[PDB]
């Protein structure tokens, strides 16, 4: 069975950037529900003593009447997972991974207009990314649950922006949402998984 | 130039079913950006002087630089404009609509409960509709702002289930939000849409 794993800092770890309220609800609600809806199909099932991203990577191979569920819901539990991993109070722009960032987009500034256009550009509910695509780093977006996974491309890094991880402190203003996640960025687990996957 | 119009009641008009904060945010914010952008993309241009809901219906007409801004914008503008004018605080089930409504589902209570299961199974953010298709009415659901215009079918009852439209009051209880509509939809106006419509 898959669980909700605990937060790794406290709730309000992440004031005055994300609320208190918003953790509760973005984890023992919203990430909870996937975690359970991913249960209720997998358990019992040859799924369920596989790995999530293998699943995910794979879900052209998932059964007709499972396979919605895991790209929804198992989608959400991996998602939210690698979120909190990726999210810190002790937030430093630091690792080898950003030495890359830079030779490719020329400065670390130039790669967060980038993701930030992305980002802010997104239309409805989704995710924007980092991503390793055959030894390379590119910033994409899924929509709802999706995962670049499942197109072949490691996720590094990620970002939020369905309108319950923002909306109780910024409303609509999803462009300071962006600006506050620079402030609170894991980049020393953003890096230790770029050099796995490269 | 397209306009963001006003509200046909207070903002408060449809407490508690709707929050005067929502309202507020909705409105004045997420509409008006809808707007904005919509008129920054078409004007100047020989786009300028045409209807969303031709544009909206004819969308693989559109050039395909302006499309996404047309199809998401567009959509955004066309779908809150109607979703004010189909609340009202006299909400009263009466009408040839629901005459109709009820001769093809039983009852009204069976309407509902289809209306329902659609809008709170819809994943990520869009709308449920009650459509005309060829003079039958039917119930279907579009992702973002998706419109079934562009399918050729006439919208005469429209529900948002982007989180924007309930975070503020419900959180992640979209069927509490779901429920409560029931007693703020405007059944005159309709009405009228579906006599135009057949
Ligand atoms: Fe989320
Ligand atoms: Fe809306």
């Amino acid at each position: 069975a898959f669980k909700l794993p605990n937060l790794p800092y406290a709730y309000d770890a992440l004031e005055p950037y994300i609320d208190q309220r918003t953790m509760e609800f973005h984890h023992d609600k919203h990430h909870n529900t996937y975690v359970t809806k991913l249960n209720a199909t997998v358990e019992g099932t040859e799924l369920e003593h596989q790995s999530l991203a293998d699943m995910i990577a794979n879900l052209d191979k998932v059964p007709e009447a499972m396979r919605m569920s895991v790209r929804n819901n198992g989608g959400g539990h991996f998602n939210h997972s690698l979120f909190w991993e990726i999210l810190s109070p002790n937030s430093e722009e630091k690792g080898g991974v950003i030495d890359d960032i830079k030779a490719q987009w020329g400065t670390l500034d130039e790669f967060k207009n980038e993701f930030a256009n992305k980002a802010t550009t997104l239309f409805g509910s989704g995710w924007t990314w980092l991503v390793v695509n055959d030894g390379k780093l590119e910033i994409v977006t899924t929509p709802n649950q999706d995962n670049p996974l499942t197109e072949g491309k490691t996720p590094i890094l990620l970002f939020d922006v369905w309108e319950h991880a923002y909306y109780l402190k910024y409303q609509n203003k999803r462009p300071d949402y962006m600006t506050a996640f620079w402030n609170i960025v894991n980049w020393k687990k953003v890096d230790e998984l770029y050099q796995a996957a490269k």
